[PDB]
């Protein structure tokens, strides 16, 4: 209990955030 929140706080949280909706969109679009 900490590293898991901490990572939204921190700047590499955001980073994969980004990642992760990328791929979401390509593959929703994507078929």
């Amino acid at each position: 209990g900490g590293l898991h929140v901490l990572l939204t706080a921190t700047p590499v949280g955001l980073t994969l955030l980004i990642v992760l909706a990328a791929l979401g969109f390509f593959y929703g679009k994507k078929r």
